[PDB]
């Protein structure tokens, strides 16, 4: 009912979505809260005068609630989730608490396999992503308590905590997506296809707008990611 504005991180032409996997996350709870909501990019090189006397600390991505700004995505999450509450808006948090924790590793173990310049480290770092991926890939394929004695032992169910999209998968999808996209276009790295509940994963969450239209382009997640990623030689 109070206007809800997510401000997000602008892209290369100071305009369009950037790459950001907070920003994505928390444009996901909104989209999944069913609530009415504006997003607006912010260029952090040409801010206007709106967002720097709304934010003078420069936080990105923020949330404006009627009056009042939110900083910290995990607490902006926390924030939305306490206050659009049932019946008007779904419950997102998962029940299961593992479902906040699977996987959480993964973006880590990414980042140093693909800020890595040591020619001599690749392998490691290779092998250290592809654990992370198995570990998630085991949750995913881990019978949840609801699935209790329902391939056998294989679980099947579409997201993290069950079939519905929670906040767990609002934080992991995004980062899983930069993951993707990098790896391919510079390590000709992919996760893979023996990591089935992985890709049943991704292919449920592709699917689902909710994921698929909050994804900032290809070409955006490339370039944000290109001058760390080219120093391997």
């Amino acid at each position: 009912q109070p206007q809800v504005e997510l401000f997000v991180k602008a892209g290369s032409d100071g305009a369009k979505i950037g790459n950001c996997p907070f920003s994505q996350r928390l444009f996901m709870v909104l989209w999944l809260k069913g609530v009415t909501f504006n997003v607006t990019t912010v260029d952090t090189k040409r801010r206007t005068e709106t967002v720097q006397k709304l934010c003078p600390g420069g936080q990105l991505p923020f949330l404006l609630y009627g009056t009042e700004v939110h900083t910290d995505t995990n607490k902006i999450e926390e924030f939305l989730e306490a206050v659009l509450c049932p019946p008007r808006y779904p419950k997102l948090a998962a029940l299961n608490p593992e479902s906040n924790t699977a996987g959480l590793d993964i973006f880590a173990k990414f980042s140093a396999y693909i800020k890595n310049s040591n020619p001599a480290l690749n392998d490691n770092l290779e092998k250290g992503l592809l654990k992370a991926l198995k570990v998630l890939d085991n949750y995913l394929t881990s019978p949840l308590p609801e699935e209790v004695d329902e391939d056998e032992g294989v679980s099947q169910r579409k997201f993290l905590d069950g079939n519905e999209l929670t906040l767990a998968d609002c934080n992991l999808l995004p980062k899983l997506h930069i993951v993707q996209v990098v790896c391919k276009k510079y390590r000709g790295f992919t996760i893979p296809e023996a990591f089935r509940g992985v890709h049943r994963y991704l292919s449920n969450a592709y699917a689902r707008e909710e994921f698929a239209s909050t994804c900032p382009d290809d070409e955006e997640i490339e370039l944000a990611y290109e001058q760390v990623a080219k120093a391997l030689k």
